[PDB]
């Protein structure tokens, strides 16, 4: 019926097949590389940059603005601060660029550029996702990476402008269901959301293999 209900609904299984990805399976339970956690954090940054630029040309559109929290969720800032810890000052220049974290990018511009309207699914997919498993996978990395003192590396995991992610996840849920569309709309939201979690598979495929082979 709402629309962050039938969300839920319909990614549910492409959601678990993400969870499943070898490269997430072995996150999850605390097998995780510093080569490994450097490649998820240069993605991220790529993949928010890219939805946050289309965000910011899409803030004012009744198909967006009612999801519109900056403060509340930006992350380019936090990834920014991060990647200067894991690859030092010149980072913005040797971060790597994958064909897997392009592909991710290229949707969210397409999206952004000419079907605005689905900008929501990729939102939701980010935010909500990252916002919630963010303590979970904050204190796993922190056990196996073995950091240095030095107070930094994983501000990512933190959004420090949200006191309560539950509370926060309802109104945003409530905003999400006010959003008004044409049915032929709605449909396209929902399998957007499919590609979304598509996209993140197809990610962690291909960091597994670039870590393996
Ligand atoms: C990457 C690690 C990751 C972890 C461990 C994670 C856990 C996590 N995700 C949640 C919600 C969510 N999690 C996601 C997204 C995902 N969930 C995923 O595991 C993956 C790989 C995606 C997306 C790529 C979304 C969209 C929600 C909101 C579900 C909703 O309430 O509608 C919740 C709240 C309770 C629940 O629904 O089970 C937890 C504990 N989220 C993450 O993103």
């Amino acid at each position: 019926q709402d629309l962050s209900e039938a969300l839920k609904e319909a990614t549910k299984e492409v959601r678990t097949q993400a969870e499943n990805a070898e490269f997430m399976r072995n996150f999850q339970k605390g097998q995780v590389t510093r080569d490994g956690f450097k490649l998820v954090m240069a993605s991220l940054y790529h993949i928010y940059v890219a939805l946050e630029e289309e965000i910011e040309r899409n803030k004012e559109s009744p198909v967006f603005a009612p999801v519109y929290f900056p403060e509340e969720l930006h992350r380019k800032a936090a990834l920014e601060q991060d990647l200067a810890f894991w690859y030092g000052p010149r980072w913005q220049e040797v971060i790597p660029y994958t064909p897997a974290m392009q592909r991710y990018v290229k949707r969210l511009h397409e999206v952004g550029r000419t079907e605005p309207e689905l900008l929501v699914a990729h939102a939701y997919t980010r935010y909500l996702g990252d916002l919630s498993g963010g303590q979970v996978l904050k204190k796993i990395a922190q056990k196996a990476l073995d950091l240095p003192s030095s107070g930094e590396g994983l501000a990512f995991f933190t959004f420090p402008n949200i006191a309560s992610a539950t509370k926060f996840k309802q109104l945003y849920r409530s905003r999400m269901n006010s959003l008004e569309m044409t049915p032929a709309v709605r449909q396209r939201v929902i399998e957007e959301a499919k590609t979304a979690f598509l996209l993140n598979i197809q990610l962690f495929e291909e960091l597994q293999e670039l870590l393996t082979h």
